[PDB]
């Protein structure tokens, strides 16, 4: 698709067999999702933006579908105010910015 | 242009007679710039992101040049760790996300 930016670029994702809403976020290096259960071991990450730092759980090699497009990669889980799809996964779906 | 997302989508802006580096940020509703003087009236605003809220000054009807494209809109000024061009100005330069 070609997504204009008059409204938030919200899409449906699927992770752990469940559908969620998430923001396609070119300003995010990494993908950050609200609290949920994921398989396997996690590693720590302390991450920053406006307002300061959150601690998250890093899960690698997670199957996730974004707007119908299949990706497998790193998902950070923690107290984010919104689910954000960052560049690590936007690159897997072939996304570019264009003007 | 077409901007890939392997790296942060940083561009040069001109604002308030100053050149700055800023992130093209589809996950930002508004444009938020580090501390600087701008002319005219402002009002305070609280904005939230990953780490909680910061206080900013809201300036309306500010001209900006973003990677050579002129726009006008609201600019929020305050203690952001990165200058971010949000959707309010990305729309005006015709930016889309494509995949
Ligand atoms: C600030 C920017 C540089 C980084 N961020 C993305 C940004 O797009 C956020 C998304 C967001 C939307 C929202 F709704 C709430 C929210 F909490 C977060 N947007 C705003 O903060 C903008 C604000 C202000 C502008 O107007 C409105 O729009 C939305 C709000 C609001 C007021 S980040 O989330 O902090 C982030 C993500 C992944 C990540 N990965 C990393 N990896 C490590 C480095 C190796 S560091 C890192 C940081
Ligand atoms: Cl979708
Ligand atoms: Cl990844
Ligand atoms: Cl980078
Ligand atoms: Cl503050
Ligand atoms: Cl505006
Ligand atoms: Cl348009
Ligand atoms: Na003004």
């Amino acid at each position: 698709p070609q997504i204009t930016l008059w409204k938030r670029p919200l899409v449906t994702i699927k992770i752990g067999g469940q559908l969620k809403e998430a923001l396609l976020d070119t300003g995010a290096d990494d993908t950050v999702i609200e609290e949920m259960s994921l398989p396997g071991r996690w590693k720590p990450k302390m991450i920053g933006g406006i307002g300061g730092f959150i601690k998250v759980r890093q899960y690698d090699q997670i199957i996730i579908e974004i707007a119908g497009h299949k990706a497998i990669g790193t998902v950070l889980v923690g107290p984010t105010p919104v689910n954000i799809i960052g560049r690590n996964l936007l690159t897997q779906i072939g996304a570019t910015l264009n003007f």
